[PDB]
């Protein structure tokens, strides 16, 4: 559904996260806690963290987003063909997390920001655009599977 040119934006800016998957990965989640401070409690020691140069300084919260990082980079590079990827991880987020697609629309949106913050001039209105459709993609077929296990989230 995603053309050939939208999927070759969001590849192109997806290497430049990859040059530094822990920065990305950090400010990704801090920004979603900032934004979205309920999703900060699905994180057992994250949670306790008291402020931003704190979190800026976790080796947890640095790994962890780059291993969300690379996740989701496995399944952009599958360019909509990506239903074996999603499989294990909606198992883990419907059942063992239990993240709502509101969540995912949360950190979807940080995602977004961290880019722009990071990479303006490779992420314009076009590749703005064509990374809210993959994401938007992303969520759609992750709810499908979220419902098949027996999850309304
Ligand atoms: C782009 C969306 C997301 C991706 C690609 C992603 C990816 C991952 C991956 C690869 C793992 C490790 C393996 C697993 O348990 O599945 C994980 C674990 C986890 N995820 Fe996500 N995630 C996403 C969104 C979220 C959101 C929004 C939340 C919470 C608001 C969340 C909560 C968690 C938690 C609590 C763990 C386990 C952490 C631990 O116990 O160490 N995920 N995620």
């Amino acid at each position: 559904v995603l053309s050939e040119g939208e999927w070759q934006l969001v590849l192109h800016v997806w290497a430049k996260v990859e040059a530094d998957c822990a920065g990305h990965g950090q400010d990704i989640l801090i920004r979603l806690f900032k934004s979205h401070p309920e999703t900060l409690e699905k994180f057992d020691r994250s949670k306790h963290l008291k402020t931003e140069a704190e979190m800026k300084a976790s080796e947890d919260l640095k790994k962890h987003g780059c291993t969300v990082l690379t996740a989701l980079g496995a399944i952009l590079k599958k360019k909509g063909h990506h239903e074996a990827e999603l499989k294990p991880l909606a198992q883990s987020h419907a059942t063992k997390h239990k993240i709502p697609i509101k969540y995912l629309e949360f950190i979807s949106e940080a995602i977004i920001h961290v880019l722009h913050s990071r990479h303006p001039g490779d992420f314009g209105a076009d590749a703005q655009g064509a990374m809210n459709k993959a994401l938007e993609l992303f969520r759609k077929d992750i709810a499908a599977k979220y419902k098949e296990l027996g999850y309304q989230g």
